[PDB]
């Protein structure tokens, strides 16, 4: 069965893997270490966005937002492009989805909770979806190195599933906020190598991946079936073995979305 198979790609990747998909009416729920904490790395940024989104009108997203290179102190593809000339709040949810911009999350966040009060405002965002699991702690890129073990900066692929599940498939946003969010995760480029790389290509894929330190690797996402049947995909793991600057798998996640798009998607299951 499924969990032997999950427990096979651990013990071969020298891995912790965390797997859930939510059972819809035709599918049983997928649950492997679903309720054990992974950090969120840049699986935030999704909902970070949804937060903004809903807090504000959309005339919000023309909001330019000027920031110094001092500001950028992580991997910030989008924003040291535009650091000298500003970025807009939508701009600045593009940048944080498709390119998993830090200064772009930064910015985000405090734009959400004021200079200090992002990550405690982030986090209520959350509380306000039913979710009182998820923490996030610290800013970019701090974020990202916790030890394994420390509960902050967490989620668990049980909370962020059902958090993505609202965001894309319920009612958490308006429909033109869900189409933005919707669209950005939709283009977003660094995903190709993770759930997208386990699903048959007439199976619609969007994204959200993150990375970090002890080898870090996650990736949510919502599929749809050839037909528009939906599902909500979440992969995480870590592999504290090789310590601190140990080497994320990023096939670890193609092959877990692989043996779930294997139950999703042959009708014999």
């Amino acid at each position: 069965d499924l969990a032997d198979r999950f427990a096979e790609l651990e013990r071969r990747y020298d891995a912790r893997l965390g797997v859930y998909v939510p059972a819809t009416g035709t599918t049983a729920a997928i649950e492997y270490r679903a309720d054990e904490r992974f950090a969120f790395c840049s699986t935030f940024k999704a909902p970070l966005v949804a937060a903004v989104l809903h807090q504000n009108p959309l005339t919000h997203l023309d909001k330019l937002i000027t920031y110094t290179s001092d500001d950028i102190r992580s991997i910030s593809p989008v924003a040291q492009q535009h650091v000298q000339t500003g970025m807009t709040i939508g701009q600045l949810c593009d940048a944080a989805i498709r390119y998993s911009d830090g200064t772009a999350a930064n910015l985000l966040l405090a734009d959400l909770g004021g200079p200090g009060g992002g990550t405690a405002a982030f986090t209520g965002y959350l509380r306000s979806l039913g979710d009182t699991v998820s923490r996030l702690d610290a800013e970019e890129p701090e974020l990202n190195r916790d030890p394994p073990g420390d509960e902050r900066d967490t989620t668990t692929p049980h909370a962020i599933a059902l958090v993505l599940q609202q965001l894309v498939l319920g009612n958490a946003l308006p429909p033109d906020k869900r189409a933005l969010l919707t669209d950005w995760m939709a283009r977003n480029t660094t995903g190709a190598k993770r759930i997208r790389a386990g699903f048959p290509a007439d199976w619609k894929v969007i994204d959200k991946t993150g990375t970090g330190d002890y080898g870090r690797a996650n990736d949510i996402a919502v599929v749809w079936s050839p037909t528009g049947v939906p599902y909500v995909v979440a992969v995480m793991s870590d592999r504290a073995g090789g310590g601190y600057d140990a080497e994320p798998r990023e096939a670890l996640l193609a092959e877990a979305a692989t043996c779930v798009a294997g139950v999703l998607a042959l009708e014999h299951h």
